[PDB]
């Protein structure tokens, strides 16, 4: 059941963590895609965001939120890209829903 | 363009087809609040910005996205954002490729 995520919230897994609140955790992606690239992933085990409910409102934007006053504490003052894959043709990696934050680079069009 | 092109609309958002799409299934989700970029979005934002997704997740399912699709925010120069007005863009419909440019 659960995902390498667990790990990196229960802390037996080290990670580069940028921001901790209840709510949520902000950590470096270990296969960067950019020179900043980091992930927002909910504590709660929301698989993916096609699962999230009307409930999860609140969290949902407190998520894009955490993103982009990380963004700014990254240094992306000059543009920067957020993700969200949803199952296999999204190419979701991990079934924990998180938001990637790319930025340190030009980012292409389309986006994959 | 038709009016058919805006998917869903409510007191909140607004969502529509882009017409120049990159998948086959290419919609953008904005909010009436003119949140030019997601950087200057605020804490008031919160909701709205909590209901932006939930309405892309929503908009996704109804246009058949059931084997997964993409939603992506694009901030400024370096994010290729083309107009300066929140957008959540929406693909699906074929498989998209990592990294997601
Ligand atoms: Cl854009």
């Amino acid at each position: 059941a659960p995902t390498i995520f667990s790990r990196i919230l229960d802390k037996s897994l080290p990670a580069d963590i940028l921001y901790e609140d209840q709510q949520c955790l902000v950590f470096r992606d270990v296969a960067p895609q950019a020179p900043v690239h980091f992930l927002v992933i909910p504590k709660k085990p929301i698989p993916r965001i096609s699962q999230a409910e009307e409930e999860d409102q609140q969290l949902l934007g407190h998520l894009l939120l955490v993103a982009k006053q990380t963004a700014k504490a990254e240094g992306l003052g000059d543009g920067y890209r957020l993700v969200i894959n949803d199952g296999k043709l999204g190419a979701q990696s991990v079934y924990h829903l998180h938001i990637h934050v790319l930025g340190g680079r030009q980012l292409q069009w389309p986006p994959g």
